[PDB]
């Protein structure tokens, strides 16, 4: 079943919103299949955010993301990539839709609560980057026969 | 005052989301005016979903909806039909707006939490189908003078 | 930092939704910087809503808003004016986006829970109208270094 990578960023951690964001993920039907609290080493940040190297926000991004722990996650569900993006909300939390994670919890574009893979793929690439698969559990859940036909 | 028919489907029942969905209905201002937990007999499913007889999802629909109890409801408020649809969200929960019932709780189009009448109507027709009106209470509520001019 | 004026109207007060609406404001990142429960004197209503004098809903507006206490607020954050409007939702709560204050809590256009300044601005003008600034506190909060770059 489709997987995506999600990351609760240091702003949500330092604002004590870990449970709230995880709740929004869970109640949507998405299955948490890997998850760990970790400090992000420099080299991981830079490879994760490689595609942003030329951009004005890059240095700030790398600093922010290495500034306190993140909660890294693998999340599984039909259409998981696009589902996650929909509940996370657009990149600028001031335009992110009310009811989305960024739309309800975030203020500014550079401190926007959570990251999700933007496609199949960068998902996966990001999953392989952050997780070895002995870290990724596989389990059936009671609700599954009720989420899906 | 306008009424509509709403139904909490077996997916929300089996996922233990009855109270959550009812809460979203109540806090919007809509008045619960009839409500019962019931197993849906075959013949009721088929007449309820009559308009879908030719369609690829039909057999799955009928099976799903008869597979565990539903919470059937009559709900009253100005513009109740269109209000309910707005908070329920579009049919595919992956596109349903965040903050909507389907947008927050549902994953797939065939397991989308709740049904609402799509017009004045089919409301109603559906109300008469599911409820005799000795089943439908009529009562004024303290908030009413505050919801409405 | 940008400020806006917000007001919890007598419908939310009389529906006991004060905490809920304040929660939605707080968790977005907005800083409550002035706030008071007050009955709105006639002359204040009329100057507040001056721009609506010719309109069909005017007399109803003035009556409603003077009919029970309101919770008047000054709220501070980057882009506070437009942020507040986004989480409050469009004027008619039947079209206001699910997940917004009006979209989740309001039914009708004339009883729509809360008011927010519509621009820099009328903010602000409304702040000066409702608050003397000995009423407006200024304080740094622990989350601030996490909301903002
Ligand atoms: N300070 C600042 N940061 C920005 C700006 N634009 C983008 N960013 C940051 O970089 C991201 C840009 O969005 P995307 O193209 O989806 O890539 P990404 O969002 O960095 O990836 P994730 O944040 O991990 O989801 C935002 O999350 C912000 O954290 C900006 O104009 N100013
Ligand atoms: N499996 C599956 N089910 C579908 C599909 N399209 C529609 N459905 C089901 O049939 C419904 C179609 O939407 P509508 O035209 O509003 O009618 P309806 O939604 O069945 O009516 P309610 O579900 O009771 O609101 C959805 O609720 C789904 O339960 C599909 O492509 N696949
Ligand atoms: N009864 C009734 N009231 C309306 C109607 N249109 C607007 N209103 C009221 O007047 C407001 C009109 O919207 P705006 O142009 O943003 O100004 P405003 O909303 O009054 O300002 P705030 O309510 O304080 O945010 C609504 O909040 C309603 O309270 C209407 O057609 N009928
Ligand atoms: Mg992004
Ligand atoms: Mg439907
Ligand atoms: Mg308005």
């Amino acid at each position: 079943m489709e997987r995506t990578f999600l990351m609760i960023k240091p702003d949500a951690v330092q604002r004590n919103l870990i449970g709230e964001v995880i709740s929004r993920i869970e109640r949507k039907g998405l299955k948490l299949v890997g998850g760990k609290l970790m400090q992000v080493p420099m080299e991981l940040a830079e490879t994760h955010y490689g595609e942003h190297q030329g951009k004005p926000f890059y240095n700030d991004l790398i600093s922010f993301i290495t500034s306190a722990p993140v909660f890294a996650m693998v999340v599984e569900g039909e259409d998981a990539v696009n589902v996650s993006r929909h509940i996370i909300g657009s990149t600028n939390p001031s335009e992110a839709s009310p009811g989305s994670i960024r739309g309800d919890l975030g203020l500014t574009v550079g401190r926007n609560i959570i990251h999700g893979s933007d496609s199949l793929e960068s998902a996966e690439r990001e999953i392989n980057l952050w997780f070895n698969e002995n870290e990724i559990t596989s389990y059936a859940s009671p609700r599954d026969a009720w989420l899906y036909e």
